[PDB]
DNA sequence: GATCTGACGCTACG
DNA sequence: CGTAGCGTCA
């Protein structure tokens, strides 16, 4: 009533006067209302409509009193953010304060607390649209309850408002999240905004006495919170791909694909579904038999065992292949178009490893190398992340993290020869080395079958599982590829003796600690069935590496964004993040000047303080550069 | 009839 | 190990 007022129907006096409660509050209050209304504070993923306005509490408590007469005390302020049927000069200027008030929102001093905050700033940055680039949302801290309760109970499904108030708001706070227009009236729309954004701030200071209680805190400050307005850039921003190339290429892997249908079908000698496991297994096993030759699953394993016995197999995993990249790469990429480009979306809340998850499309998981294929009615090579192109004129920059998951195992072991590996710098191809040292046998015979060996052989160390894929990757039958594991597992005694400490700490906290403090709650450490404790097991040596590595991505990530986000040259975007990988379009002229930051910044995280982290390993990064994410020339 | 849906296989990425 | 996404089948 006196609680809820929209901005533009204020007088200019009482505008000034707002601008400057801005300023001075204590904490801001933020949620995102629908034309439901509805709010993130209700309950859905996708709220199935459009964003109407922002909800914003203004508190100026967390001295005296206060009369400012233009509003009551804490009040709730209303910025529309949804477009009017006609543009005039009238919504220019609504656009015009509303900016200013959003922006003053985002550089306040106090705590800001949003529950989606993620979804916030995008609303805010797309909302600004020319009038502000992507550097004005760098510096701003949203405190996000959603976050907290991932970073203590990482495994749970991501909860509602009202679930993480039943959960960590103590005691007995009821909540009426689920008001709209047409069950419910205005008034009682806006008062239940009203107090559950009240509800909103207790709960998150809660979740925050609950992370410093975890020992979470610096990680939710530091990795986690600034992270928040580099994923609302990304997803503010577009890849541009080539709609008329795919639409080619979509085709000629159709026509091979029916090729490889039709010989399939001819030599198993009978016509099945060509995409059916089920029936494959049948006939691999049930009438060929060729189990019992020299029942089994249809896994790539299992078809690299049996290549040499029947055709079927190879053809299998042709077909496979081929349909994975038309179905997944191009096809299902056409389909998440916009306008000839892409973005995708990011989840910080995805994962139990700390790693960021994509989609629509999933831009982690697209094939890094190229396929080829007997083109029917020449070679043909097929690249999909050709497709992905830099604006004009730009070009994509990517820096890559080199063995970051051998650097990390090394840390974590201590081994002495891993170590001493690393330690002479360069002396890169460092798997090549690797292989000298570990099969004794010296340098210039290694050989890159040798590297990738190697490369295979460790990844499959580092993640496990194991032996079985080592050799499907590979291209070596299952036991060689574990008699390599084994040689490697005694080469390197630490990796075992790290291995069997995190163990041990797993059984004695009953749960695993990352590097930088991310925990890995892990109850079946504990339980009597000898299955699930050594599936435990096998989760808890992941997360330390996996984990590990995803802080250290996410920390290049933060302070590369930070590095380029104050310099008064530099435009380069923070494009995408694979992983150990972050891809950004630059400027042409910048390249050099970028690249060069880039590089000493993500260096430079060998030793930060705090966090406390040093390394006992140096980081190389690898900076590459080209027009197409598919070419990257090597730079430097 | 005709679609649809939850549960599982497979394997790209790291 | 653990993400997404595309595919069966009762
Ligand atoms: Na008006």
């Amino acid at each position: 009533k006196k609680h809820f007022c929209d901005i533009r129907h204020l007088d200019d006096w009482a505008k000034s006067q707002l601008i400057e409660m801005l300023k001075q509050a204590a904490a801001l209050v933020i949620t995102v209302m629908y034309t439901d209304g509805s709010t993130q504070l209700g309950a859905d993923q996708t709220p199935v409509s459009s964003v109407r306005g922002i909800v914003v509490l203004v508190k100026r408590q967390a001295c005296g009193p206060v009369l400012e007469g233009f509003v009551s005390d804490d009040p709730c302020i209303y910025i529309q953010i949804e477009h009017s049927a006609i543009w005039d000069q009238e919504q220019e200027a609504h656009q015009q304060f509303a900016r200013n008030v959003l922006f003053q929102t985002m550089k306040c001093k106090c705590p800001v607390i949003c529950f989606n905050a993620k979804d916030f700033v995008r609303i805010v940055l797309q909302f600004f649209g020319n009038d502000g680039s992507w550097k004005h949302v760098a510096d701003f801290i949203g405190l996000d309850p959603r976050i907290a309760a991932w970073l203590i109970d990482p495994s749970d499904a991501t909860p509602s408002f009202e679930d993480l108030v039943e959960k960590y708001c103590e005691k007995s706070i009821t909540v009426k999240v689920n008001s709209t227009y047409g069950n419910s009236s205005r008034n009682i729309v806006n008062q239940n905004v009203r107090e559950n954004l009240k509800t909103l701030y207790r709960l998150t200071m809660d979740l925050c006495s609950k992370l410093k209680d975890y020992g979470l805190w610096q990680l939710f400050r530091t990795l986690e919170l600034p992270l928040i307005p580099i994923l609302a850039v990304m997803e503010s921003h577009a890849i541009q791909v080539n709609k008329e190339e795919m639409e080619k290429t979509s085709a000629l892997l159709g026509a091979r694909l029916k090729e490889l249908e039709q010989e399939a079908h001819f030599v198993a000698g009978e016509r099945f579904l060509i995409t059916s496991n089920n029936q494959l297994r049948e006939i691999l096993f049930g009438k060929l038999k060729l189990h019992l030759l020299s029942y089994p699953s249809t896994s790539e394993a299992v078809l690299n065992a049996l290549r040499d016995l029947h055709p079927l197999p190879k053809i299998i995993l042709e077909y496979r292949q081929v349909h994975k990249i038309k179905s997944t790469f191009v096809d299902g990429l056409l389909a998440c178009m916009k306008k000839g480009s892409i973005s995708s979306t990011w989840n910080q809340t995805g994962t139990v490893t700390g790693r960021l998850s994509a989609k629509h499309p999933n831009i982690q998981g697209i094939s890094k190398h190229p396929i080829q294929i007997t083109t029917p009615k020449k070679i043909l090579t097929i690249s999909p992340r050709a497709m992905f192109v830099s604006s004009k004129g730009h070009t994509f920059l990517a820096a890559d993290f080199s063995q970051i998951e051998l650097r990390i195992l090394t840390h974590l072991s201590g081994d002495p020869e891993l170590l001493k590996l690393f330690q002479e710098s360069e002396r890169d191809d460092v798997f090549s080395t690797l292989t000298s040292q570990w099969k004794d046998v010296p340098v210039e015979q290694v050989t890159h079958a040798d590297r990738e060996q190697t490369k295979k052989v460790v990844y499959a160390v580092v993640y496990g599982a194991g032996k079985e894929r080592l050799a499907a990757c590979l291209g070596v039958p299952i036991q060689e590829a574990a008699q390599f594991l084994e040689s490697f597992l005694q080469k390197y005694k630490k990796i075992k003796d790290f291995a069997r400490a995190a163990i041990a700490q797993c059984h004695q906290t009953g749960c695993v600690v990352s590097i930088m403090g991310r925990r890995r709650p892990l109850p079946r450490i504990h339980a009597h069935d000898q299955q699930l404790r050594a599936q435990a097991e096998r989760q808890a040596v992941n997360f330390v590496v996996q984990g590990s590595a995803a802080d250290l991505c996410k920390l290049a990530m933060i302070h590369v964004f930070t590095a380029v986000a104050a310099s008064h040259t530099l435009t380069a975007r923070l494009v995408a993040q694979i992983h150990d990988e972050l891809l950004f379009e630059v400027e042409d002229p910048q390249i050099p000047e970028c690249a060069a930051l880039v590089r000493r910044t993500m260096e430079s995280l060998e030793q930060v303080q705090a966090l406390e982290l040093q390394l006992q390993v140096p980081l190389k990064v690898s900076l590459s550069a080209g027009r197409s994410w598919g070419h990257l020339v090597p730079l430097q």
